[PDB]
């Protein structure tokens, strides 16, 4: 199952990370770049847009 993951909308995280990321946004349908604090936030994290596309959608 894929849409399991694509489901938790993005998140920040306050923890010790602060890098680039991307998720699938449920609001659109399309692979967003997103801020990732490191720490496991939700699920719905990537770490290309590619894939996140080849992931939740293809």
């Amino acid at each position: 199952i894929q849409g399991n993951i694509c489901s938790e909308p993005k998140k920040v995280g306050r923890c010790r990370g602060s890098f680039p990321r991307f998720y699938f946004d449920s609001e659109t349908g399309k692979c967003t770049p997103f801020i990732y604090g490191g720490c496991g936030g939700n699920g719905n994290n990537f770490e290309t847009l590619h894939a996140c596309r080849a992931i939740c959608r293809a």
